[PDB]
RNA sequence: AAAAAA
RNA sequence: AAAAAA
RNA sequence: AAAAAA
């Protein structure tokens, strides 16, 4: 066979070729650190490479309390140490500085040069609040956070500091988030994991994750709900994406998810978290399904017509978009003659589906608008 | 299979990712410390953390006497203890204030920097009064809350201290009922569990727990109402929901359903716990079947028209509602041909259907004037 | 999250 | 060796 | 990477 080359470098045996050791510091006064951490996030210390044991202790007294046997003995835990990292011990009780902790100058010197109004669970649900949208840029997860700190402020359930609503805080919770594996994956773990119990801030977490899957990751959900149609037979191939000068692309496209699939539960992150294979979904490698299958949802999503694409896409997008919006309006028309709705039924049902129709269009073009507008104000 | 990948992060096993340890303090003068931590609810205080150990205490004192042994071995820590929470009994006897239970700094001066006239029982069934609509923000649980209130007095069964029914006093309530996961659980334990002997006060909470059925999942009772109608021979999908557009979110609402489904009995205030899988429930995630959903229900619930979607969905819902009204009335005509009443008998109830649809019509109409007023006054 | 429920 | 690929 | 989601 001389095509399995081209999958040659796409799958490789799940092994170890890195290795991450985390000291964990085991204190009395957890708490008293707890807060010491949250205080320098919010004067801007950058932690470099001691930062996975910072917000490690915080994670840690937020799930559970300061038990850290039952900390490494968790699942987040064990699906890391098979990937390389190392959890260690280190009982460096009796601290009053962050300093003191440290193993990196220029955070000691940071810290050396230094009361809050936040525990650890509220840093920590903060911090969830950049994860829809936190691989979208900075500036449109800034929004998203801004935008979740209103509702929940509305829903009564959690309130943060002033101080944290400030840009300036926002863009270092943000650098974290984007830089940090260990605190995206805990919290995505926590969010994906608990059952009941939760608490304000661990509604807040949950929501955040839930929010999350698939951030990213739209060529996963315009291909696999629009273009590839599961029905009780198998998979159908959507009537735009069959030309054979796409067909490649959708069996590339197949192809990638097969790799993000190893990845189990956490595949609807893997853009969040870097997990192997995400580089087999980029839009350049499949120009036509990406353009189709985006085109094609957007008949469907009204809303989904605010997504931008790059200028190689657009032209090919609204041409699925209007096949497929005629496509439908085709098959809703025929359906409604093989339904046992005599005539007077039918006539009302052919009515509700051109006020459907025609307040979907309506709603499309108003996103249109707004994302034109959108490009207007960034340029 | 690829469709896989679209359901990885919605079903987990179930493990414990957290632990809460909640002291139970046992002590010989528990009527003492529930009339302090009464007195210091009424004051406005906030415990924080230890919240968990006083709404426990006010819990175990009413339901069984201050018998902890019973209390431990009870349906509601069997369930708790299974997702993280650790009860320990902590012998503090003597105490005369409750800054001698706490274990926070800003709760001990609160507290140290202060005879009520109720009970466990009435601080615990007035809480109550807050589930229905907890999750429908503070304005809307505070009138459902006065509702009640005048209700329980022309009842003769219940009358609360004018203080509690003062709005700075329910606030304190409601935040506590928005924050506090254990006090919710356990008022929803017993509620559903008693069978009879109920007092009062526990008329109070089965009552309110009841009124709690499904607040906050109101999907799930339009859509498995009127769009999913289980029938002899399985389940009929209605026709305003046979699109294609739709069917969709007609499957992926059925795979949210079939998460909520882990929780049993509790799966009904799954919006009000948090429960996992909640989240696969929002009306953003089905905007079609949304607006349809309850589109079609408001044809029939006269009241059911008082309740507000956003923009996107309100001209969907309008005109799924005239179509099911114009669909009833066909099937309500031709429903008579079908049964044995011969020609006067089918009159009479053909009139009967008349005056029976204009009397829906214009209470329909009354309740959105009344929710075209009530936004008015919000605006 | 948004309506009704002695 | 020659192009595209958040 | 680009949209919506109490």
């Amino acid at each position: 066979d001389y095509h399995k080359i081209l999958t040659a470098g796409l799958s490789v045996q799940q092994g170890i070729v890195r290795q991450r050791v985390i000291p964990v510091y085991q204190v009395n006064n957890l708490e008293e650190i707890c807060q010491l951490i949250i205080q320098a996030f919010e004067a801007g210390v950058d932690f470099q490479e001691s930062a996975d044991s910072f917000l490690l202790m915080l994670c840690l007294h937020h799930a559970y309390q300061g038990d850290y046997k039952l900390f490494l003995e968790s699942g987040a835990v064990k699906y890391l140490e098979g990937h390389g990292f190392r959890f260690e011990v280190k009982k460096r009780d009796g601290v009053k500085r962050l300093e003191e902790l440290l193993p990196g100058k220029n955070i000691k010197r940071t810290l050396a040069a230094m009361t809050t109004e936040a525990n650890a669970g509220q840093f920590l649900s903060f911090a969830s609040l950049f994860l829809p949208k936190l691989v979208v840029g900075e500036k449109a997860c800034l929004e998203k956070v801004q935008r979740q700190i209103q509702v929940h402020a509305e829903q009564g359930l959690i309130q943060y500091p002033t101080a944290w609503q400030s840009v300036g805080h926002m863009m270092v919770i943000f650098r974290l988030m984007r830089t940090n594996f260990l605190i995206k994956f805990l919290l995505i773990h926590q969010g994906m994991h608990m059952v009941a119990g939760h608490d304000a801030n661990d509604a807040v977490i949950s929501n955040s994750v839930a929010q999350a899957r698939f951030s990213g990751l739209l060529i996963v959900k315009t291909v696999l709900d629009h273009i590839l149609q599961k029905t009780e037979r198998g998979v159908r191939l959507h009537p735009l994406a069959r030309t054979a000068k796409v067909k490649n692309e959708v069996n590339s496209f197949k192809a990638a998810l097969s790799s993000l699939a190893k990845h189990g539960e956490y595949a609807p992150f893997a853009r969040l978290l870097n997990l192997s294979g995400v580089n087999n979904l980029e839009h350049g490698l499949f120009p036509q399904l990406s353009a189709i299958a985006l085109g094609v949802a957007t008949a469907h999503g009204s809303t989904l017509a605010g997504v931008n694409v790059g200028e190689q896409y657009q032209q090919l997008r609204e041409a699925a978009t209007e096949a497929e919006k005629q496509l439908q309006q085709y098959a809703e028309s025929r359906e409604l003659d093989h339904l046992g709705l005599d005539d007077q039924e039918k006539k009302i049902l052919m009515n509700f589906h051109q006020k459907k129709n025609e307040i979907s269009f309506q709603q499309t073009n108003a996103m249109v608008t707004l994302r034109k507008e959108r490009l207007a104000k960034l340029t």
